Formats: C-alpha cells, sequence, structure tokens
C-alpha cells in the first residue's frame, strides 16, 4: 500500500535507508569486535577496549535513528544480516584505528551517496536529516582518527609496546 | 597457542561460548525489528516499542558479558554472522509478545545446554557464572513474557485493537 | 495441559516443592508457638518470645518465596494442612532452643534431598536457587542455634532461671 | 490456675483459642488466593498482592489474640490449619466473593464469641472484641462487598478485559 | 566429637579446608614477602609493594573465612606451619607478577579440586560457598595478573627499568 | 652487599629484627589460633573471638612495621616459617588469657633483649625505636591481660560458665 503520511519520499530514497541502517549496524559489529580484541589477557589494552566499547555503541544508536527516520517518512523497515567483521585479530592499537580509519572513511562515502540521492529526488528534508545527525560527525571521527593514528605512528608503534601503552594511559584514558 | 590464563577451560566450553555469543546478539537484532514494527505511523504503540527496544539493549548487553566471560578464561573470540529475523512485519502486539516468548525458551535451551556441558567437563566456574547471570534471568524473562500473553488474550486481544492499546498504556506504559 | 512458561521442570521437582512449602509453614507455625509460650505471664521471658516470632515471619517469607518459584517455572501450587506442633508447652529457653535446632537440622535434610533430586533431574536454575536462598541460610540459622543451646547449658540452664533471664537479656536482648 | 487471671470464665478461653484458629485459616486461605492470581496464566499483580495483604493481616490478627489468651491467663491451645477448600480461586469476581463470604462466616464466628462474653459478664473481653474486631470486620465486608459490586457491573467475570481493568485502576 | 550443628560434612571435606586454610596463609606469606621486597632502598617500587601487601592482606581474610566456614559446618580447625616463600628475592616487577600467576594458578587448581571433592560428596552448601566466595576471584586474579605480564613484557621489561618504573606509576598508582 | 643507606647498623641488630619479625608473626598465628577457638559452636564466646582477632591483626601489623625498620636502615630481610602454636584446643577464656599474658611476657624479653643489643651496639636509633613503638605497648598489653586473668579468676573461672559468659559481655563487649 501506501503510507497515510509519506511525502516526497522516493522508492529509491527509503532502499538507501535501509542499505544505510545495515551499513551503521555493521561499523557497530566491526567496533564490538576490536573492544574486545583489546580485552584480551595478551593484548590487556583496556583504554583501547573501551574507546572502540563507545564507538560501537554510538554506531548502534546512529541505526537506530535511521530506524526512526525511515518510518518517520513512511518507508518501511527491511533488515539484513549483519556480517561478522573482516578480520577476528586486530594485531595491534595502531592497526585497529587505521582500520577504523578506513571503516569510517567508507561509511562517510555511502553517507555522501545517500545525500547526492535526496538531492537528486528534491528531498530536501533527508538532505537535512543527513547533514544535520551525519555528516558533521563523520568528519570529526575522521580527523579523530587521523590524529590517533599520527600520534601512534610517531610514539614508535607498532613496533615500541611502550608507545601503545602509553598512549593508551594518556590519551585514551 | 595456549593462553597464559586458561585453566580448566575445555575447547568444547569455548566454542559453545563462541555460539551463545552469536545467539545473544540475534535476540538483539529480533528484539530491535520489533521495537521498530510498533513505532510504524500504522501501528504507532510506543510502550510496545519501547518495551522491545530495552529488551534488544540488554540481550546486547548480555553478548558483551559473555564476550567478557571468554576472555576471562582464556578462550578466543570467533564472531559470525548475525541473522536477520524470521520476519519483517510481527502482526501484533500479541504475537510479538507471543515469539519474544518463543525466542527466550530457545535461548534458554541453548543456555541450558552450556550449563550440562559445563558440568560434564568438571568446570564449576563456567556452571556458576551460567547460573548467577543467565539461567534465573531466563526464568525471569519467561514468566513476564507468559503474563503479557495471558492479559493480552483475556483483554481480547488481537481482534480488539482496544485491549492492545489499554495493555500498552497501563501495563507497558 | 502444559503451561506455557515451564521448561526443564520435573513432576519431581514440583511435587516436591509443594512438599518444601508445606515444610516451612509448619516450621512457621512452631516458631510461632514457642514464640507466645515465651509470652505467658509465669514464663516471661520477652526476647526469647521475640527471637521465636521473628523466626515465624522468616519462615512465612521462605513459603511465599518458594510459592513464587512453583509459579515462576511453570508448576501448581497444591497446599495442604499446617500441622499443629508436636508440644504446647516448651518448657524452657534451654529446650526451646534445641527442639528449634531439631527443626532447622530437619528441614535441612529436607533441602538437601531437594538440592540432590534438582541434580538428579538437570535443573541446575532449581539447584541453583536452593543454594543461593535456602542453603547457607540453613547452615547459619543450625550454627546460632547451637551457639545459643552452648551459652544455655554453659550458664547452668535449665535449672538455673537467673541463666536464662540473663541469657535473654544480653544475647536475645 | 494463672496468678493473672480474673473473670476469665473457660469457655471463653475455648472461643479464643477457636477464634485463633480460624483467623489462621483466613490467613491461609488468603495466601491461597494471593498466588493463585500470580500465576503465569491468570497473570493480575494488583489481585495478588490485594489477597497477600489481607493474609498478612489475619496473620496479625491471631498474633492478637494469643496475646489477649495470654494476657488474661488463658492456655494457648494450637490445633492444625486446615487447608483452603479450593486450589483454583476461577477469577477476581469468584476470589472476592469467596473472600466475602469467608469474611461473613469470621464475622458471625466473633458475634457469637461477643455474646459468650457478655454472658459470662466479661467487659474486657467483649470490649476487646468491639475494639480490635468488630468494625475492622464490617468495613472489610464493605469493602468486598463494593469490589464485588464494581466488578459484576464492569462485565466479570465474562469480560477479561473488565478484571483488567478492575485490577489496574481500583486495586492498583 | 560430632557437633551438634554438623550434618553432610564429610570428613575429607573437613580435611581438605584445613588444607586449604594453609595455602591461602602461605600465599598471604608470600605475597608479605613480595611487598616488602618492592620496599627496598635498592629497588623502590612503592605501588608494586602496596599492590602485593593489598594481594597478602586479602589472602589472609580468606584464609579467616575459610576457618569461619570450618567452625560454621561443625569441622574442627588444626594449623600446620607456614612454610616461608620459595625466594627473598624477587628480582624485578615482571618476575614477581610471574610468580604471581604461577601462585594463583596452583591455589585455583587446589580450589578446583575442593569443589570436585564437595561435588563427590554430595555437599551443596560447601560447592557453593567455593563457587560463591574464591572460584571467580581467583579467574579475576589471574586475569589481572595475565594483564600485567602482557603488559611488562611489552613495554619492555624487565630489561628497560624505564619500563617496570612507568608501570608502577600509571597502572599500579 | 652494603647499603647506599646503612648507616651505624650492626649485623647483630639486623639478625635480631629478622627473629622479631619471625616472633611478631608467630604470635598474630597465636592469636589467630585462639579467636577461631571461641568461634567453635561449642564454646561461642564471640566477644573472646574478636578480642584475639584484633590482637592477631595488631602483632601483623607489629611484624610489617618491623620489616619496614629493616628497610629503613638497609638491612635485608630474611623470613622464617611461621610455626604452629603450641595448642589446638585453648580450653576455656581464662586458660587463653593466661596463655596470651605468657607469651606477651615472652616477646616482651625477647625485645628487651633487642634493646640491650641495640644500647650495647650504640645503637640509638634501634633502641629509640623499640622505645618508641614496642615497650610501652608491650607494657601495656601485660597490664590489660593481667587485669583480665584477676577478673576471671575472681568471678570463679573456669569452673563458672556464668563467669566466663558475663565476663564475655560486660567486659570484652
Ligand atoms: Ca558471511
Ligand atoms: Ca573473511
Ligand atoms: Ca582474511
Ligand atoms: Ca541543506
Ligand atoms: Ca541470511
Ligand atoms: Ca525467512
Ligand atoms: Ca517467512
Ligand atoms: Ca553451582
Ligand atoms: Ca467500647
Ligand atoms: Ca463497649
Ligand atoms: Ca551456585
Ligand atoms: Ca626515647
Ligand atoms: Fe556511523
Ligand atoms: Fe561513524
Ligand atoms: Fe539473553
Ligand atoms: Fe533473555
Ligand atoms: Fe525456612
Ligand atoms: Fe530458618
Ligand atoms: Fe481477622
Ligand atoms: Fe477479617
Ligand atoms: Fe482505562
Ligand atoms: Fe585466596
Ligand atoms: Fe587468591
Ligand atoms: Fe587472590
Ligand atoms: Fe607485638
Ligand atoms: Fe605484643
Ligand atoms: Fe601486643
Amino acid at each position: 500500500s501506501t503510507s497515510q503520511v509519506r511525502q516526497n519520499y522516493h522508492q529509491d530514497s527509503e532502499a538507501a535507508i535501509n542499505r544505510q541502517i545495515n551499513l551503521e549496524l555493521y561499523a557497530s559489529y566491526v567496533y564490538l569486535s576490536m573492544s574486545y580484541y583489546f580485552d584480551r589477557d595478551d593484548v590487556a589494552l583496556k583504554n583501547f577496549a573501551k574507546y572502540f566499547l563507545h564507538q560501537s555503541h554510538e554506531e548502534r544508536e546512529h541505526a537506530e535513528k535511521l530506524m526512526k527516520l525511515q518510518n518517520q517518512r513512511g518507508g518501511r523497515i527491511f533488515l539484513q544480516d549483519i556480517q561478522k567483521p573482516d578480520e577476528d585479530d586486530w594485531e595491534s592499537g595502531l592497526n585497529a584505528m587505521e582500520a577504523a580509519l578506513h571503516l569510517e572513511k567508507n561509511v562517510n562515502q555511502s553517507l555522501l551517496e545517500l545525500h547526492k540521492l535526496a538531492t537528486d529526488k528534491n528531498d530536501p528534508h533527508l538532505a537535512d536529516f543527513i547533514e544535520t545527525h551525519y555528516l558533521n560527525e563523520q568528519v570529526k571521527a575522521i580527523k579523530e582518527l587521523g590524529d590517533h593514528v599520527t600520534n601512534l605512528r610517531c610514539m614508535g608503534a607498532p613496533e615500541s609496546g611502550l608507545a601503545e601503552y602509553l598512549f593508551d594511559k594518556h590519551t585514551l584514558g
């Protein structure tokens, strides 16, 4: 049928929102895996672990906000499998930060594609939602992950375990 | 290799814990889907939605506790895909409660199998963990879902939309 | 007809839980008898009376908790007559403490048989309920009753009314 | 005989022991009703709470009667507490009706006790019954009649919505 | 003999409890020796010293709790010499942490044997006591000590005295 | 050897300090044994038990203070076995107090020998340490234990169990 509330909401937008919901859930899963990688007795960097757990919970929050948006505009939510991450072992704190930066840039690219779709379908409410609740957050996350990678490399990671210990204490602690 | 902390932790227990982690994540996903089903403009039962969102967040919490346990005993976490739920449309509040009761009983059965495995491998710490943090919680959840189903049927749901409206207000609100 | 919530709960366990409910109600009745025995004008030991009244209300709470457990697991409560205590006159403070020690040890033996039955039926939830709420409380109750009996004997009870008076004041006061 | 006994007939002592057993019986009945409404296939929480409160109240009444027996120098003799007549209380309305009938029976026993007290010229016992039991019983009977009337008027027990709404709005 | 409170308490259990009392006292002695080793003017790692002193006092508390248990169940405490630790010089913070992990795992193995004994003698109160107050505490202590050993090796200890200095400041501080 | 902080600290003094450390640990063990003797269900004098447990912990504190002293002066701690007490059964409160007075006087004799040693080696810091933290404490403890023995004998202990009961309530309580 058609929703009593639906207005100026193109089916391509609805579909892209379902895709973005799955993507946010996937990012949440990736962050959860990294978090509990740093909780291992043979890794044992508890501030890395908590930083990535916080990222996980925020990604789940963004997915729930996209679901709420979908219901707000009168589209229908269709969920798909959440794929396991591409690694079970994240090697080191610097490698985890680099993978997280890569993930965030890929999510940002998919968000930019969704904003271009909203613009092409003349959906100003969807474009504004994407701008206010996602684009700047993505820019901030990417700047922060770049900062962390820069510091970890400059400190001598991943060769120097002292570097990751001290960065876990003084930046992430 | 072998963990410096591992002691009396059988590989079958480690594997069953990885399976249980996936199962808890799956239950979290099921509850999230039901929650946002009741947020639809054509369903619009906001206390059903929030009840199931709370269940979702608690299931994710239990999954994270199982991951922490796995790392505590010196096993290694291996994550798998989180399968999408078996339905996208949950029909009604009573049907959602019935499906949730079914889900909870299946999870309880898998937890009882894990406790029998801990007992058969003479792992008293694992059995006690399962007892203190899971079994009674499962019994309580199942009793509560049975209560809710009983009330919703006695009120005349799902034929009576007034019944689900008033139950959403007075029990779940 | 099978309850919608029943899972891994044996007929024998349900029957034994009904039996234990009746046993706890009986213990509450026995302690109530003892309490108001020490309230008599020709005994007049107010702190013995209060001690046994407190025990009686505690036993009632235990009975109600077992009734709650029975309903949680999907069993059906069936109550029986609460038999009157074996005495109307409890003779002395020392004799009442000794009778309470005997009663508590018999209730403990019943609980141990109940835990054995839960274990033989592979019911970890029921066994953990027993351990958590009853076993240690019984052990401490028995230890305290033994302490009281020892002190009363050492002081010269029951031949010395001065001893029972001073014990009622300084230990139970 | 007790050093405190004065103007306390044997028949009064026996009637008080009977009343102690009766109050304990009512406490048992209310406990059974309470946990009937805690079953997963009934699941009316405020009915359960209400009847549990009544059960504890009747236990308090029994203990007060035992205290009176000791105060007047009589001797307490306990008997078996008979199990309630039902294990399954059918519905909220049926349970309220059974509670009304039970309270009326208990009130009749208390009135016989009071008449016995005045027959034996025991003004202290008659006043004890008046002060602590008669008005409490009349108020309980009135409240239970109110509950029955409202449940019937709402469509109980045929309407499950009626019992659910009464449980929420009156007993909650 | 035979205590007035004794019930379902096997003589093998009483003996094993006496052994475990001595074991906990010995661990408290080992920890006290480590603590004051790090108090030496030629070692002078004050947070290492405090950490091991705290562990010493907690092991003393576990011993006293086992003695309370023994009296509770009606067994009779029989004490034995507390053997001096196997070393006087503990070499370094990393070596002390490694020795502590070894000791904790040996104590855990003995606790697991005691739990197996309790289970084999159908003593659910003793088994539950062991599960409640010792098993999870020992798993947590082993995980923490493993974490510390991992971090110290990672920072370059013991070849790097700066590593132990910084670990004492930032993790044990 | 020879510490960087060592000054005016004779090897005989270092050895005597190690002996005194072991002596204080032994007294702490004797007091712990007395304490839990009075915790038995067939003794059950709870304030006697608390009194002796407090003494146990204070003797442990004296031992730790001597170890701190040893490290302060540049000596090296060498620990020895803590011998089990000479009894397992302490008979009565009066007999325990008498044994405690005997032990305290023996410890005081050793402390006086240590002070004579410090004086003979012209070590005013060690002599002043002994005077400040041990001599008056030992005189006070001996006076108190003598007071308690006098009062217990006076009340008719040990032939009067009422005497020990009342002394536990009114003096140790
Ligand atoms: Ca896949
Ligand atoms: Ca792959
Ligand atoms: Ca790969
Ligand atoms: Ca815009
Ligand atoms: Ca799939
Ligand atoms: Ca499907
Ligand atoms: Ca389907
Ligand atoms: Ca267990
Ligand atoms: Ca009047
Ligand atoms: Ca009047
Ligand atoms: Ca347990
Ligand atoms: Ca001086
Ligand atoms: Fe995101
Ligand atoms: Fe992001
Ligand atoms: Fe769960
Ligand atoms: Fe659950
Ligand atoms: Fe009980
Ligand atoms: Fe009890
Ligand atoms: Fe009444
Ligand atoms: Fe009444
Ligand atoms: Fe309403
Ligand atoms: Fe320990
Ligand atoms: Fe330990
Ligand atoms: Fe420990
Ligand atoms: Fe001392
Ligand atoms: Fe001393
Ligand atoms: Fe002293």
